[PDB]
């Protein structure tokens, strides 16, 4: 049996704990939190830590992990399977991407139409968008959008939008939380990824959602799709069984259980979202290089500094 | 006008060349050599180099350069033009990826057909293949398979490949070569790039042709795509047009002008082949890491300890 320290969001641990469980007998333990705290947790705890795998929504929060060498390596050839343009290969080959999510913006489309987008993830962070475009700074895919400005466009750019977002934005504790403030109308839009939004519109109905999700394209940096994956731990006492998870998420079963739940890119090129997403090749979604520790370090420093945090 | 540092085969600098000139009047004049000697020379000119872009056959051949920061930055926007699956980003955007080549087996179909073939690269060095094997160990596609090997497969494996080439295979001077030497019917299989077949295709006749093309797939190492590509040289004079080259050959004329002289892969989603290439796609090519100088003497390393060189 294994434990994982779960920082996705809880629908998609269940959905692939139970999948597995009853594909191989093995029963999973998630330890449900922050994909944060978590990796804070397992750095304090080194190799003492009772977790086996860590899944997260962000491959960036392996990177301290990796630098430190505290997961261990999976085989390349379960990398290859999920390697698609965009993804991130992790260095060591100790950790692996899985599904992506894309950077979306939702509006109301009670309010809006495509024809009052922007043509660039840098043009809401405008006056012109004064109280009316809702962020959420504490969100990974944030940070990464962020790692993804500062790399694309340099760090005054990059300044210059957070410093915009301070001014004009409002601020949402979660990607949820801002997905429904437009929903209840309190902002026009928002930025956040696009899983939310498509789990939202099966539950209720798209016909009874005032939100529509608007794809900036042309390569912009607010195209951008970050990645979710998994690690096992190199301290893990079940080694035979964390790599057999690991891979299990990589098969097209594992697959194909994550995305029946979410609403998140499936990597294999065999697997079909049965959400009808909008086509990956149609996101025109840019290439960035994998977040370091140190990227990411700097991200945080830029946030600082435009005083968001 | 421009000087055109060219490590290029001669058929594509000139026809991308021509192509420029007569899009915009700036006239190139082309240095002609091997990748390898060129990027020496460049070390050695340094700031005095007369050289204004450096067009070479393996984008391996920029790390050198780059890490001594010899190459002037591109545009983000020009470099997410040819950013496909597998294509390499260069860290300091100081040079472009613009071309892909295959790796593939060409094989005497008049005397072997695809059953006979390997499912592994690994499996020609063997001596099931005594004598029957053609390779090109000064080919600098061949380096870049050597670091796919140790990045892939590790150390131990690919120097037993290398050993097992020295004590079973051909050597050949050049690719071109190697290909001929099927042709002609000294060995019945080499490890060669896609593009020489196709162009001898072309010019006379597949129906005429003895060899025939073999896809190894899988994500096998053997199934590597490497990338030819283009940087300006900081020391340059002319940045204006040096920077309006390379941008030139991210273009979908530049890519068009190039696919119709010579049978790579252009890279950008908006241009056709006419040689009628295997689909990328279809290829199953491994994502491999981009080659850096430091994997560069590894596998340099490793060829002398298989006593290749
Ligand atoms: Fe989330
Ligand atoms: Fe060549």
């Amino acid at each position: 049996d294994i434990t994982v320290y779960n920082g996705q969001h809880k629908e998609a641990a269940t959905a692939v704990a139970k999948a597995f469980e009853q594909e191989t007998g093995i029963k999973v333990t998630l330890n449900s939190g922050k994909s944060e705290q978590l990796a804070g947790q397992l750095k304090e705890e080194g190799d003492k830590t009772p977790a086996d795998v860590f899944y997260t929504e962000q491959t960036a929060t392996f990177a301290d992990l990796s630098e430190a060498g505290l997961l261990a390596p999976i085989s390349e050839q379960t990398i290859q399977q999920t390697a698609q343009k965009g993804v991130p290969l992790a260095p060591k080959k100790d950790w692996i991407a899985l599904s992506g999510r894309s950077r979306v913006v939702v509006y109301d489309h009670t309010k809006l139409s495509e024809k009052d987008m922007e043509k660039s993830v840098l043009d809401y962070a405008t006056p012109k968008w004064k109280g009316k475009i809702g962020y959420v700074s504490t969100s990974g895919a944030f940070l990464e959008q962020v790692v993804a400005l500062s790399k694309m466009k340099g760090d005054k750019v990059a300044l210059n939008w957070l410093k915009g977002l301070k001014e004009n934005g409002k601020l949402y504790a979660k990607n949820s939380v801002a997905l429904q403030a437009v929903e209840n109308g309190e902002v026009p839009a928002a930025l956040i990824n696009n899983y939310y939004w498509y789990n939202l519109a099966k539950e209720k109905g798209v016909e009874n959602l005032k939100s529509r999700l608007y794809f900036v394209r042309h390569q912009d940096p607010g195209a951008l799709v970050s990645y979710s994956g998994a690690a096992v731990l190199k301290a893990s006492k079940n080694q035979a069984e964390a790599q057999k998870f690991v891979d299990f998420l990589a098969s097209k079963k594992g697959q194909e259980a994550l995305v029946a739940a979410r609403a998140e890119y499936p990597l294999r090129a065999d697997v079909v979202s049965p959400f009808n997403l909008e086509p990956y090749e149609k996101l025109e979604a840019p290439v960035v290089s994998a977040t370091t520790a140190q990227d990411k370090e700097h991200a945080i420093k830029l946030i600082e500094e435009a005083g968001l945090k």
